[PDB]
């Protein structure tokens, strides 16, 4: 019983941090303009939330309105922290075992292309994470959680989506993974933001919920993929 031929990996989350990286921005913008959020709040409501929307939540939480300059001195430094990515620990790691090993991989985000790219450089994961690297453009824009990012990395691979493991952080990713025919197992890694938790995960159908990246080598070993240390 050799469950899997090919590993498809989340970004955002999973190989890099970029979500505590916006919401301490959030924070801060925030901070000095009056109100004083905690990061877990922040992390939870804010990211990945259209900007009218963060407005709706600052009057109906907060009985906050920003001030004009809101808009612009966000975008001014959500685009100066991009450059501040770091790799998630251990992920440089799974990369090169996967690569000393010869299993196949790719990486599937929901990310524009040049963050996405841009995202892999800064968090020094270039050129271990090669060249199956997909973003929604690849498939017309339709990204997850529908499954056609991961049929697609699949595809490119050469392998059955029904023999790969995704792993992801959120619902959204890992329902893209399960409705693709794939086995999903999240992983979580303490420290970091995640769009959901362990929970959520379990209850969607994630075989397993992992919380580093020694723990996902440590199965992907009893999985047959690489070999047990
Ligand atoms: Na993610």
């Amino acid at each position: 019983d050799a469950p899997f031929d090919a590993v498809l990996f989340d970004l955002d989350g999973v190989l890099v941090e970029s979500e505590g990286i916006i919401a301490q921005v959030w924070q801060s913008v925030l901070a000095e303009r009056g109100l004083h959020l905690d990061l877990t709040e922040i992390a939870m409501y804010f990211t990945g939330q259209r900007f009218d929307g963060v407005l709706a939540y600052l009057a109906q939480q907060h009985d906050f309105v920003p001030p004009p300059d809101f808009l612009d001195v966000l975008e001014t430094r959500f685009n100066a922290a991009m450059t501040g990515v770091t790799a998630i620990e251990g992920a440089a790691e799974t990369l090169r075992a996967l690569r000393a090993a010869g299993v196949p991989f790719a990486i599937g985000s929901n990310s524009e292309r040049g963050r996405l790219h841009l995202k892999l450089r800064v968090a020094g994961l270039t050129e271990l994470a090669g060249e199956h690297i997909y973003d929604p453009s690849w498939v017309g824009g339709r990204g997850k959680p529908h499954p056609d990012l991961y049929t697609f990395a699949a595809q490119q691979l050469g392998i059955l989506p029904e023999r790969c493991v995704v792993i992801e952080d959120s619902v959204t990713g890992g329902a893209a993974g399960l409705a693709a025919g794939a086995t999903l197992w999240g992983l979580l890694v303490p420290g970091h933001p995640h769009p959901d938790g362990a929970a959520a995960l379990s209850r969607l159908g994630a075989a397993r919920v992992l919380t580093s990246h020694a723990e996902l080598r440590a199965a992907l070993a009893e999985a047959g993929l690489l070999t047990p240390a």
